[PDB]
């Protein structure tokens, strides 16, 4: 009571004016009263040691660590008495209310920070996030910053856009953006992926990250299609869109709840690759649909235009999904597929609109090497007892396409020994001949630039 009036006087004399400052410090050791005392401290620019004062007082009453236990329950019953917590917050708030006023102003911040009190920092930080000084957190090097961010991990995206940033160590950063992308709060794919584009960049984890990138991408495709697709209402779309941007989904869900009812057959195919499906029948069953749908939209008038136009778009669709699934031999059985393609070509287009090379150029452009494409075709020719009039024209086009594309190839067979082959034959084979003399070493795979 009186001791308080005396302390207030000790600070009153200081105001009229270092000694009285010490008399105020000691005066403490001995609520709205406690505010007043400070207000006068500051009149003489007494901030830094004012804070310590306030803090020391906060620690002097709890003496100690009882509030901490109250929080471990965070209860409304007496828990480890709430009173202690409710008290310190008031002091804390005053430490903030004063910090605000410092708006040489850095010597007052590095006091609070450079001061052992978890609860305080936990609350200083909370106080920083409130007035959006979130980025300032990224400039804090206290032993209590780390845990704080960790605990508050799960607008938390700020805490996390703060965390993966925070970590200048890549492992930890990535492990964060991963969960960031696989989380529950609404976060568009474009960011879910940029989280992965980032997370990936830093690098079992790789495993789960890549998988994610892949499945995510598929949704992006399905999503892009739902736009163009005219079989949908914009609200349906939207509902769907909500589901697509919103998270990564079970493949079977992606397949059964989308690719099928929406007959996006390329998708289902690409899915097959990632999931590592192999059942030839079902794989081919899906290829069949692909071609059969393609057929529906075509308009055969016998004109050289509609033919080419379709040839193009057809070659286009194929090369796309081709690039995506070519590296798989079960999703991309070139031996079973190339025929079917040619077949698809003639079964639809006027024979006179089909040019030698139109079919094979697709696989080549898809990402298949000249080397692989060659042997498969050669087999296809010597395996069948039929005419092979079609494959021959293609092979003829292919060999001519290789020579004029690879110097390494012209270095084995002369321009003379190439202009001869107008239609392919096992004995006319310029490659077969060069092998019966120099060996079967055609050098590394030659792809299309």
């Amino acid at each position: 009571d009186i001791l308080g009036f005396r302390a207030i006087e000790h600070l009153r004399r200081a105001k009229e004016i270092y000694d009285s400052l010490n008399y105020h410090l000691k005066n403490a050791t001995a609520i709205e009263k406690l505010k007043e005392a400070v207000s006068m401290m500051l009149s003489v620019n007494y901030y830094p040691k004012s804070i310590e004062f306030l803090l020391n007082i906060a620690n002097s009453m709890d003496k100690g660590k009882l509030a901490c236990q109250y929080v471990a329950n965070g209860f409304l019953e007496n828990d480890d008495r709430k009173q202690y917590y409710d008290k310190r917050i008031l002091v804390y708030d005053l430490v903030f209310d004063t910090l605000i006023k410092v708006d040489l102003r850095q010597k007052s911040y590095e006091a609070a920070l450079k001061y052992n009190d978890r609860l305080f920092h936990y609350h200083m930080y909370d106080w920083l996030v409130s007035q959006n000084r979130e980025e300032k957190l990224l400039d804090i090097e206290t032993p209590f910053i780390l845990p704080y961010l960790m605990e508050k991990a799960g607008k938390i995206s700020n805490i996390l856009w703060v965390y993966y940033s925070r970590r200048s160590k890549f492992f930890e950063s990535a492990e964060i953006l991963y969960r960031l992308a696989t989380s529950n709060f609404d976060i568009t794919l474009f960011e879910r992926i940029e989280f992965l584009s980032r997370a990936n960049g830093f690098c079992q984890l790789a495993s789960r990250i890549q998988d994610a990138c892949e499945v995510a991408g598929i949704q992006g495709d399905i999503l892009s299609l739902v736009y163009t697709d005219a079989r949908i209402d914009s609200a349906i779309k939207d509902e769907l869109i909500k589901t697509l941007d919103g998270k990564i989904l079970s493949t079977s869900e992606l397949f059964n709840d989308f690719a099928v009812p929406l007959s996006y057959h390329e998708i289902a195919l690409f899915i097959f690759k990632i999931a590592d499906f192999r059942d030839h029948e079902v794989i081919m069953a899906k290829w069949d649909e692909l071609f059969q749908s393609l057929r529906m939209e075509f308009n055969n008038t016998g004109k050289k235009e509609d033919s080419m136009n379709f040839i193009n778009l057809l070659s286009n669709v194929l090369i796309k999904i081709g690039k995506n699934v070519q590296d798989s031999e079960f999703i991309f059985p070139i031996f079973e597929l190339f025929p079917i393609v040619c077949n698809f070509f003639y079964e639809t287009l006027p024979k006179e609109h089909i040019v030698s090379g139109s079919i094979v150029s697709i696989f080549i452009t898809a990402g298949v090497s000249f080397n692989k494409m060659y042997y498969i075709l050669k087999e296809l020719i010597e395996t069948s007892d039929s005419d092979n009039s079609v494959f021959n024209k293609e092979m003829t086009w292919l060999i001519h396409e290789w020579y004029k594309s690879d110097r390494k190839f012209r270095d084995i067979i002369s321009y003379n020994d190439i202009i001869h082959l107008k239609e392919y034959k096992i004995d006319n084979d310029p490659i077969e001949k060069y092998v019966k003399n120099s060996g079967n070493n055609l050098g590394i795979c030659f792809y299309k630039e």
